[PDB]
């Protein structure tokens, strides 16, 4: 829902997700990574399902952050892929792709993968 | 920028794109493939000032599979890079996930590659 | 080594393998989830010469999954490493292939993670 | 089927892969990268479905190198997960994951994801 996805969020490595779920599908807001060649705030923007399924799945979502904001630039920039699943303990569970800029001949070694799981609460 | 423009994918997929002065993407995602009909809104993000080392502008955005006519309960994330001369092209893996139940959720999320062209797949 | 034994993940999967001395992998997975019973031949490698630096230990392995039970047609490999100390893991992401044709081979694979330790799920 | 795996395969990066089939469903070979910190071959070993369906759907299969062999360690290892499509021009698809040695605390950044396509045939 709306309610259930607008909000801050915070995943395993500290970091902080900060978005609104707007009527149109849209997600706004700004991410606040505790790893990598990042400090501060950093805009972000996706789209989510806002008509979901009343089966008891989740909400499928996405969001991207380019990780350039007005203290620096690592040209690059990160995509996550997953669904909110409300309840006594919410999430938004993901996988994510990060891309940095490189030559052609080095495109193969150019992408990373991982997963992050968002929750309402500080994690340790 | 070389961003802006209508690309296609090896799926003969429609992706209309402007890049804007503030670093964001957006468009129309018309997929050739899956559950999927006409075109849906898609947003994103880029490097607005890329390396001038040879370098590609990294990139991505995402498309929530509903529109006015259909909804398949989905969303892929486009992950990536523009790398412009004389044959343009823009590079990217993706991550497809459907809506799931918790006890499902370890089997909800595709993965596969496109790259896209700005050659009309005719 | 630290990686020989049997090591579980977070679905209550059973993953029993022996690290050889030439880097091979061999045992047998049960998954616990999907379309699979009783357990299959697994096959991998791992680094046999780790660095000394705090660094974890790269491997990797694959199932097929068929036994003589079942056949899925599907193939899963699991890429990681191997962290050793006071509560040892095996931290992977996986890929899960099935059989498609060509054309809808673009919808083929799943992506996800396991984490492995060796505390029985009780 | 045995007979249309077995044999030397080209990705798009220019690597070779040398590749037996085994009756128990065993892959074993060598793997030659034209790409990063490899050099001469190194043993790969996987699994693939011995008795795939027989609808047209392709034959699932998966193989794991560590990039240590007589020469140098690179402290690495790459897993292809995929299928082979046999016909006129046979094809193994594949997706990989390259996870590289690496602390817990940069554990999340210790895997590109990436894909090659094999052919019987070089390309360009
Ligand atoms: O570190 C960042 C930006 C911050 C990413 C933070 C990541 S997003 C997924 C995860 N979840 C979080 O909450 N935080 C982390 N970007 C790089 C990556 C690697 N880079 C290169 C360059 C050249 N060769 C190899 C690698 C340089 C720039
Ligand atoms: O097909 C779509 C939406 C269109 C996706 C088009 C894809 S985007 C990446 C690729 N590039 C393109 O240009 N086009 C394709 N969504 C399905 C996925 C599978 N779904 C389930 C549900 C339950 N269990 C398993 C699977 C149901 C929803
Ligand atoms: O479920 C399995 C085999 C067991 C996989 C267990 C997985 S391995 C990663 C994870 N970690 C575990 O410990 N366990 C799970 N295979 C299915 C996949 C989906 N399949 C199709 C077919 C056609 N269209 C769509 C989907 C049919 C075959
Ligand atoms: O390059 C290799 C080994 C060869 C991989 C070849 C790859 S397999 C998929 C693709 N298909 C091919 O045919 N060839 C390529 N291994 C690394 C990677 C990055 N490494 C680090 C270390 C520390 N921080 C960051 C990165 C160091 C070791």
């Amino acid at each position: 829902r709306e309610a259930g996805i607008t909000g801050t969020w915070y995943n395993q490595l500290g970091s902080t997700f900060i978005v609104t779920a707007g009527a149109d599908g849209a997600l706004t807001g700004t991410y606040e990574s505790a790893a990598g060649k990042a400090e501060s705030r950093y805009v972000l923007t996706g789209r989510y399902d806002s008509a979901p399924a009343t089966d008891g799945s989740g909400t499928a979502l996405g969001w991207t952050v380019a990780w350039k904001n007005n203290y620096r630039n690592a040209h690059s920039a990160t995509t996550w892929s997953g669904q909110y699943v409300g309840g006594a303990e919410a999430r938004i569970n993901t996988q994510w792709l990060l891309t940095f800029g490189a030559t052609e001949a080095n495109g193969w070694a150019s992408t990373y993968v991982g997963h992050d799981t968002f929750t309402k609460v500080k994690p340790s």
